[PDB]
């Protein structure tokens, strides 16, 4: 249900944007590039989707 334009939150504790929240850029092959935004600061990060939920925009 995770599609382009959604917005997830990360869930794996291990990782570096654990539940920062982004918009999908795309979903492929079980996975999903996010991008996360704060001002002038931005970074697009790969996961799996089992290291994304769904949330409200």
């Amino acid at each position: 249900m995770i599609f382009p334009g959604a917005t997830v939150r990360v869930t794996n504790v291990d990782d570096t944007y654990y539940r920062f929240e982004g918009l999908v850029q795309r979903v492929s092959d079980g996975k999903a590039a996010v991008l996360f935004e704060n001002g002038n600061w931005d970074k697009l990060v790969t996961f799996r989707l089992s290291e994304l939920e769904a949330v409200k925009p």
